């Protein structure tokens, strides 16, 4: 029998992360990201919290701040193997271009207890380093690195804009790092625990991860939604739009619906009131949110009863819209990697550290039965020749 | 609750490409046997084909095969500078990586399309030789070059690796290695990949990923372990000793040694050491690790065949890519395994993608803490 999709396959154990599905609960090391965001966390906190189990102390944050912000200086060739690229590549593509140019430079690496972790921070702040400059390319900017500063979150946008980002803005990136920091084992998470199963080097995890994020059944999932909205054009046309186009089945209502949870996904919740709050600000935002709320209802009451609400990318969009960045080139795609990166590293070094097995699965034999090897030369047999070969006078 | 460790027993795909009859020794390709290939002197686009294709190709069918593989000859400045712009003491098989990556990146057009899967595999089959050249010639300070068209894949890439004209015995033996790699199991560079087209991801993607497996010492750098195993032996009287010394004892392994399938001899050893014989005996420093090689294959045998522990094919592989020119340092061997999987990789990816197509996304169980209240960090400790 074949495991499809290798569902329901528990390919490891975690102490990361887990999902009640029917309540709608998504915690960190046994804290609800709900509650995370409620009492005001810093990114930095939750990413401490992934590599190290436990919440930090003022002077452990301090110090692990520090090791994060090393990160910000990447050499000028990783730069190089993202701004060589046409400017039409995927902004994700351009991040795993860069990480394996990273991952073939650090010949030093090692799978170590003693340094797994400060590897793993100093490589947050270059996730930072490299996604301002895949932004920047992609925008035709100059190249430029993150600095230090109050917080990661502004760091990441200051960078990436050439602007001081505002509070809200800073605060709003600040909890999508948060929301998307990890989730389950699906692909991506995946694809890199197959590739530090065999002891390969950290960032070359990461750089599997990345291919596996790039397909459209991971990746794009944001700026589906978006794209969706905008098909719509206006709020009076979406009751139309939607009959048109999802009740009689000619699309699928992006941004509903989840593996997991049969309720309204808890990351959703929050991202709801943040594009609500920043896109009131923008006109040509808020006009999309209002497209997306009024759509909202349709789909709650048509598949409401069937477990299917709204997961985390039918409004992280309009968020990342408010704050500034655009459709094109799947940049949320990038900025979904730029706070996964924390759960994939914590995922290798759990695995690698405490579960290490070879990743080798089995396929199943459905082909041609045994023959012999025809030679290329009396593959295709001259049809006279052989015809005339066993033939007598029959007249 | 229970985890399936290292997925050993599950089933991820069925596969029409390859099997394998651990206790005959037998190694098929749709059908044909390895031994038969080789001694019937198949071209590895022949190989090529059948993978990609299901059956044997025509000489109608070849040409056109070869046109398109040549295609791939060319690949763009920014591929190669991918490459480059690397420290030169970098892994091979990682400037692979960095390469096929770019590619990925350029590629914004792929989509996956019955219609066009195969041309496109066939095209990269020549682009990875493309990078597999230039990874070689900036390991070694070389100025970049291309491959070129011929009626050999294997020439071509050998001529344009070491900008000479190699020799027949070299051509077939390059070719054999090609054709001999092509497809094993489902080992980690192929499980990855299929995971990463599992969401549709492009097909440079899916390489990518096989190359971020493979680049790991659990699964790359076999042919390379065995060389430096003969060489810490440095002399052949030497090994009688070295073996009590170093596998008697359990101190390391014996490499090249022993396989998950194979009971026996691995049928792709067993013509890889004809030829490494046969090449070796021409150079006198390739010579001698052939017969230390040899030597110590017997006591190994000895010891551990009748646990149907014996040679597998990175036993002799490195002496054969030593001989045709390759050198130990960077791990090229497995640079040069990447590039003859490329073809069972991208084979396997669309049997998946086009008739078997599952998103993959495994399941974790919890073992962390129970649930707690957030502590704001004023009151900690």
């Amino acid at each position: 029998e074949i495991s499809k999709g290798l569902e329901d396959v528990n390919i490891k154990w975690t102490r990361l992360t887990t999902i009640d599905g029917n309540k709608g609960i998504l915690r960190y090391g046994g804290y609800s990201v709900e509650d995370i965001i409620a009492s005001g966390a810093q990114d930095e906190e939750i990413q401490y919290l992934f590599l190290y189990g436990n919440l930090p102390t003022e002077q452990e944050l301090r110090k692990y701040k520090e090791t994060v912000q090393k990160g910000y200086k990447i050499p000028d060739f990783v730069i190089n193997a993202i701004r060589q690229l046409p400017r039409e590549s995927d902004a994700v593509a351009m991040q795993m271009a860069a990480v394996a140019a990273m991952a073939a430079s650090e010949t030093k690496f090692k799978w170590n207890k003693d340094t797994d972790r400060d590897v793993a921070a100093e490589m947050i702040g270059r996730m930072s380093a490299i996604t301002v400059n895949v932004y920047r390319h992609i925008m035709n900017m100059p190249a430029e690195l993150p600095k230090p500063s109050d917080s990661y979150a502004e760091s990441f946008l200051n960078a990436a804009f050439g602007r001081k980002a505002t509070k809200e803005e800073i605060d709003a990136m600040n909890t999508a790092l948060i929301l998307y920091t990890d989730h389950e084992v699906p692909a991506s998470t995946t694809a890199g625990l197959v590739a530090v199963s065999t002891l390969s080097d950290m960032y070359s995890g990461i750089t599997a991860a990345l291919a596996a994020l790039k397909g459209p059944l991971h990746g794009g999932a944001a700026e589906a939604a978006i794209a969706q909205f905008d098909e719509i054009k206006d709020p009076a046309m979406v009751e139309k739009w939607f009959n048109d186009n999802i009740i009689n089945g000619k699309k699928r209502l992006m941004g509903f619906g989840h593996r997991v949870y049969k309720t309204y996904d808890p990351r959703a919740k929050i991202f709801k009131g943040i594009a609500e709050k920043l896109s009131s600000k923008k006109p040509e935002v808020h006009k999309v949110y209002e497209i997306a709320t009024k759509l909202e209802d349709f789909g709650i009451k048509a598949f409401g009863s069937k477990g299917i609400y709204p997961n985390t990318d039918y409004f992280s969009g309009i968020v990342y819209m408010s704050i500034g960045f655009p459709l094109r080139n799947n940049i949320y795609t990038a900025l979904f990697a730029l706070s996964r990166v924390t759960g994939w590293q914590a995922h290798f070094i759990e695995y690698v550290e405490e579960q290490q097995r070879l990743i080798r699965p089995r396929a199943v034999y459905v082909g041609p039965a045994e023959r012999k090897y025809v030679p290329i030369a009396e593959r295709k047999v001259d049809k006279l020749a052989a015809a005339l070969e066993h033939h007598h006078h029959h007249h």
